[PDB]
């Protein structure tokens, strides 16, 4: 039994609300909240600015000293950091950005990430300012993670539809 409340069950192991994960994640304090990363950890817009303004820019202060030491993540890869005042731990995973031509096959790879962990809130990767079809994400993640995930979407629209077309 976990503390996640009012998510719809898509299979036996990945839930989805219609829900900020900002205010998800101050309310549940999961051990792990999931950033849609870029490879520089830069902080500035969809999920990750907002995940990081909740934080009062100190996911951006950690992460600016994570990559002057270690360099760049790879498009597909992730790295562990503080969850700060959110969750324990943030795990930053880099989706392909459609936008910047990434390829999506790169997308199942990034969500393997997820696999790492027991229990994890997170977003859709790729989706949002990333460019990619979000009903093509939910598919990848449910057919790649098989550890349990709890996935909110902030457009109440887009809910619906990923939950009316899920197969
Ligand atoms: O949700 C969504 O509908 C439309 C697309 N799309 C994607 C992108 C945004 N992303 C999110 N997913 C879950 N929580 C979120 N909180 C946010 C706060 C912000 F300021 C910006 C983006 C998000 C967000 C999934």
């Amino acid at each position: 039994v976990n503390s996640f409340s009012g998510y719809l069950k898509l299979t036996d192991n990945v839930y989805i609300k219609n829900a900020d994960i900002v205010e998800e994640a101050k309310k549940v304090k999961p051990t792990v909240v999931v950033n849609a990363a870029n490879v520089y950890l830069k902080h500035g817009g969809g999920v990750a600015g907002a995940l990081n303004k909740a934080t009062n820019n100190a996911m951006q202060v950690e992460s600016d000293d994570y990559i002057a030491t270690n360099g760049p993540l790879k498009v597909g890869g992730s790295c562990v950091l503080s969850g700060h005042n959110l969750a324990k731990h943030c795990l930053h995973v880099v989706g392909p950005n459609v936008n910047k031509g990434e390829d999506i096959q790169l997308l199942k790879s990034a969500y393997e990430n997820f696999n790492q962990h027991e229990v994890l809130l997170a977003p859709l990767l790729s989706a949002g300012i990333f460019g990619a079809d979000p009903i093509h994400s939910l598919r990848v993640c449910v057919d790649t993670v098989r550890t349990n995930v709890y996935l909110a979407v902030f457009d109440k629209n887009l809910y619906d539809k990923l939950v009316s077309s899920f197969l």
